[PDB]
């Protein structure tokens, strides 16, 4: 059996593996159109605030290793056209020009998603940069020594915004976020968080600029100012990391595509065309707290869904179970995690919840190194049963949320987590923990 595999980043790479271990015997062609095999954007930050010194180790496969296990790897190869009837693709050598048509039996393709630009006035002076992969992560890392940058301006308030923010204001650099939005982050957190972290990082001399829409940018040569519609902010960088936009045109009139781009699958991960499976950022992913398809551009969506296009390869026989959208990150001291349903969640997908948020210290009283610790609970007000959760802390207390994310899947209520056996040790929480809490307040609110 012959399985070609588009895309050496974690869709593609997992799609490998399980291959690798169910199908020993198949003869496996992974292709990526990059130099690099397999750079870990998610690493990032941790690169570009000098925690790693070496951009190559910031990664998790390279192409030796793997043709060391009898896989064909194809660097600098892009797959330029499927013809789904006849089982070929047509491929590209980038560095010789060659192209050539090869055969499969069956074709995996996480093709993944590029970053949006803003085609506006402006668009390409020198010094508007973008934020994914590795060339990206050389050239940002070079602005965080360059004396000549002093303002940088990231457009964008999510998740990566705020890590480019962090990693320059830490850099000795004045940064200005701006986005349409009204609070920073708001598609992982609700307001009782976003406002401990605003505070956070502008004492941390990050200006957050909410509610304004970039018109143009200003320069001559190279980028000077922004301008919105309410200001004008003076800029030698701006970073842009205002989202991603499925990699899907070239799959235009081969493979039915949603109105916004993604690739129509279902929960086999297979596509409109027979024998091609996508997945990754490109295709929409179940879920588990709405009952619903959604797209979550995650690392672990994306691992999840090539293991289960290789488990129906042969047979439609496993379907996904489905995600909550689980997310974590550090902002400068607070290190924060959720999952499931949030106040934009719910407006989003018109969804009704209640919900009970508990600030308090996370260790007995008399234990000195207690510390305040943030938890919201949301839940459905008919049935009671877990619908998300949130917390922070300057303390690391993220893996109790792993908790709460397999508290959705397995639809418990308000009732079972606050009675759940979670153990009790004075050095690390109190009897009843910050989860039990939570829902035993929601307990007393429902009564
Ligand atoms: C700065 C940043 C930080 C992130 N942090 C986290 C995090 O901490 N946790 C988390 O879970 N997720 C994180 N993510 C999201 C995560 O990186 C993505 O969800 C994941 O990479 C998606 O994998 P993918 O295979 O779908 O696509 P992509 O990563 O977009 O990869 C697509 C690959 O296929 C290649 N390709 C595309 N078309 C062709 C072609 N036609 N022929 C050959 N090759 C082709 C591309 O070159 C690319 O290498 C982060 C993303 C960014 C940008």
């Amino acid at each position: 059996m012959k399985v070609i595999v588009l895309g050496s980043s974690h869709g593609g790479y997992e799609a490998v593996e399980e291959l690798l271990n169910l199908h020993p015997d198949a003869e496996i062609q992974w292709y990526e159109k990059g130099d690099f095999i397999s750079f870990l954007s998610a690493g990032m930050q941790l690169y570009l605030e000098g925690k790693v010194k070496d951009v190559n180790s910031v990664r998790y496969m390279t192409g030796e290793k793997m043709e060391s296990r009898g896989v064909n790897v194809f660097s600098n190869t892009e797959i330029t056209a499927i013809q789904p009837k006849e089982h070929q693709v047509t491929v590209k050598d980038l560095v010789s020009g060659e192209e050539r048509v090869e055969n499969y039996d069956k074709l995996i393709i996480s093709p993944g998603a590029v970053p949006f630009e803003l085609d506006i006035p402006g668009k390409d002076l020198d010094n508007i940069y973008l934020m994914r992969g590795r060339q990206w992560a050389i050239k940002l890392k070079q602005k965080t020594v360059d004396p000549e940058v002093n303002n940088v301006v990231v457009i964008g308030s999510g998740y990566i915004g705020i890590e480019a923010a962090e990693a320059f204001a830490k850099a000795g650099k004045k940064v200005t976020v701006i986005d349409i939005l009204d609070r920073p982050l708001g598609v992982y957190l609700d307001k009782e968080f976003t406002d401990v972290l605003t505070e956070e990082m502008e004492a941390n001399n990050i200006t957050i600029a909410t509610g304004e829409t970039v018109e143009r940018y200003e320069g001559d040569g190279r980028v000077q100012k922004v301008v919105t519609d309410k200001n004008a902010y003076d800029a030698d960088l701006v970073v842009v990391a205002v989202g991603v936009r499925p990699n899907t045109a070239w799959l235009k009139g081969t493979l039915e595509l949603h109105p916004n781009g993604l690739i129509k699958t279902d929960e086999y991960m297979r596509t409109s065309e027979p024998d091609v499976f996508a997945v990754g950022d490109a295709t929409l992913i179940k879920y588990n707290p709405a009952d619903t398809e959604v797209n979550i551009a995650l690392a672990t969506n994306a691992r999840k869904q090539g293991r289960f296009a290789v488990k129906n390869l042969e047979e439609p026989v496993k379907p996904f179970p489905g995600v909550q959208g689980s997310s974590g990150l550090a902002v400068f001291d607070y290190k924060f995690a959720s999952t499931g349903i949030n106040e934009v969640m719910a407006q989003k997908l018109g969804k009704e919840t209640k919900a009970v948020t508990v600030v308090e210290d996370y260790l007995m009283d008399f234990n000195p190194d207690k510390q305040k610790a943030w938890f919201k609970l949301v839940y459905d007000p008919e049935t009671t049963q877990i619908l998300g959760a949130q917390l922070m802390s300057k303390a690391d207390l993220t893996a109790n949320i792993n908790a709460i994310s397999l508290a959705i899947q397995a639809k418990m209520t308000i009732e079972d987590l606050a009675y759940a056996d979670f153990f009790f040790q004075p050095a690390f929480d109190k009897p009843w923990n910050i989860i039990n809490t939570a829902a035993l307040e929601a307990v007393k609110q429902e009564r």
